[PDB]
RNA sequence: GGGC
RNA sequence: GCCC
C-alpha cells in the first residue's frame, strides 16, 4: 500500500548468505532460466549452469490464485497447498543478486524478459534458442528419468484432450540444455540455495 | 508457431 | 482456458 515500505523480503542475515551461495555461480558460464506462472507472478523459478551442474531452484505463492489453478491446468499442474511455505522475497533478492550483464539462455525469452525488467534487471542479456516444442523436449523423458527427484511439486493433471508430462521450470532447464548440446549427460546435480532458505523448515506444540 |  |  501506499503508506508501506519495505525494499527487502529477506533479512540481511538471509541476503548475506544468499550472497555467499550465488558466488557458487559462474558469472561466464552457460546458464539457463525458466520460471512456470506468469512473468508478473511467478511461482516456480530455476537457473541452471550444466557446466558446474549447479541449479537455483525456488518456489512463490500466486496473488492471482483463479490464474493459477487455470495455468495448471493446462502447463505446471503444481499443487498450490504445496506453496505455503515458501520464503517471500526470494524472487526478488535472487534475481537483483544475478551478475551484472550477465548473458541468460532460454526458450521463449519473452516472459523471463518481462520478469527480469520487472526487477530492473535490464542489462542481463538473453538468448532465446527458439526451437520448436517438439525439438526443446527430446530429452523431456531421459530428464525426468534421471532427476525426478530433484522436484515433488507436479503431481496435478495437465491436458493438452490428451494427458501430457507437467511443466516444470528446473526439468525444463536441464533437457532445453540437453536439446542444444545433442545429448543428456548422467550426472549428479547440485543445489545452490540452502534448503531453509526455499522452505519454511523448522513446533513442538500447537501455540 | 510460442509461452503459462 | 489465458498470454506473446
Ligand atoms: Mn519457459
Ligand atoms: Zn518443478
Amino acid at each position: 500500500g501506499a503508506m508501506d515500505h519495505v525494499e527487502f523480503g529477506l533479512t540481511y542475515s538471509q541476503l548475506m548468505t544468499l550472497k555467499d551461495a550465488m558466488l557458487q555461480l559462474d558469472p561466464n558460464a552457460k546458464t539457463w532460466m525458466d520460471i512456470e506462472g506468469r512473468p508478473e507472478d511467478p511461482v516456480e523459478i530455476a537457473l541452471y549452469q550444466p557446466s558446474s551442474g549447479c541449479y537455483i531452484h525456488f518456489f512463490r505463492e500466486p496473488t492471482d490464485l483463479k490464474q493459477f489453478k487455470q495455468d495448471a491446468k493446462y502447463s505446471h499442474g503444481i499443487d498450490v497447498t504445496d506453496l505455503f511455505a515458501t520464503q517471500p522475497g526470494l524472487t526478488s533478492a535472487v534475481i537483483d543478486a544475478l551478475p551484472r550483464n550477465m548473458v541468460i539462455t532460454c526458450q521463449g525469452s519473452d516472459d523471463i524478459r518481462k520478469l527480469l525488467e520487472s526487477q530492473g534487471r535490464k542489462d542481463i542479456k538473453l538468448i532465446d534458442i527458439a526451437l520448436s516444442k517438439t525439438d526443446s523436449r527430446k530429452y523431456e523423458n531421459a530428464v525426468w528419468d534421471q532427476y525426478k527427484d530433484l522436484c515433488h511439486m507436479h503431481t496435478g493433471v495437465v491436458v493438452e484432450k490428451e494427458e501430457i508430462t507437467p511443466h516444470c521450470a528446473l526439468m525444463d532447464c536441464i533437457m532445453f540444455d540437453a536439446a542444444v548440446s545433442g545429448g543428456l549427460n548422467t550426472s549428479v546435480l547440485r543445489a545452490v540455495l540452502p534448503r531453509d532458505m526455499v522452505f519454511r523448515t523448522s513446533p513442538r506444540v500447537v501455540l
